[PDB]
């Protein structure tokens, strides 16, 4: 099972102002982020 509004917030919570968006890849939560 996979959440978008879950999977988002739990990106974001972790990622900083390098957070892009966050979704479900397939079936497991995916967080985007950049390095530079």
């Amino acid at each position: 099972a996979c959440n978008f509004q879950s999977c988002w917030a739990t990106c974001q919570a972790q990622h900083s102002i390098y957070f892009r968006r966050a979704f479900c890849d397939r079936s497991q939560c995916k967080c985007v982020f950049v390095r530079g």
